[PDB]
């Protein structure tokens, strides 16, 4: 019963190539918000987009459908240390503070 | 009634007081985490428990039960800085990676006087 669904569950990949991280909703959310795990297990927030896309570093995410029926997380120059465990979660009201959130994927970044 | 669900959904205590957080599973959960969302949205972890109890400061989690059906975090002597949304998680399938999240306790800490 996913209302959220993360793709893909787990990817290795080359360091320098890029790839994106997707996340499926079975129904328009207001928001989503991609994390990160620290080592201490914490989901460290990357971004949060209620549409249109965003930027930071390596990284860049859209939330640019009409539909907004997902969103996306591309990782582009992949290093050794961007391996981890990556979340996404979704946000059905404009304000609410409930998050739903996907399955998880875990990256291998190779040398 | 997904796999974990969190109650209460929401509460407001008086500074001072004491209430516990509730993470249900429904089934054995293999160990569960306790988090507490930033300002930023950042989910940080407050305990991983894969059995028994752990206390940090005010704070005090338990997995000890029907072994595995639910945890709790207590939080005694409430400070207006525990206000904020509480979530739990649970793995039962893999291993570390892919866990599964309660919807999130909104806790308001209320000042006294
Ligand atoms: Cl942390
Ligand atoms: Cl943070």
């Amino acid at each position: 019963g996913d209302q959220v669904e993360q793709s893909p569950s787990a990817l290795s990949l080359h360091e320098g190539t890029d790839s994106a991280l997707r996340c499926n909703f079975t129904t328009t959310m207001r928001s989503v918000q991609w994390f990160r795990q620290n080592s201490r297990g914490s989901l460290i927030s990357l971004f949060y987009l209620a549409s249109g896309t965003k930027e930071n570093g390596r990284l860049k995410s859209a939330f640019d459908s009409k539909e907004r029926r997902y969103s996306t997380l591309h990782i582009r120059d992949a290093q050794l240390e961007d391996s981890g465990t990556y979340f996404c979660a979704a946000e059905a009201s404009s304000g609410a503070w409930q998050l739903i959130f996907g399955s998880g994927t875990q990256l291998t970044v190779m040398p």
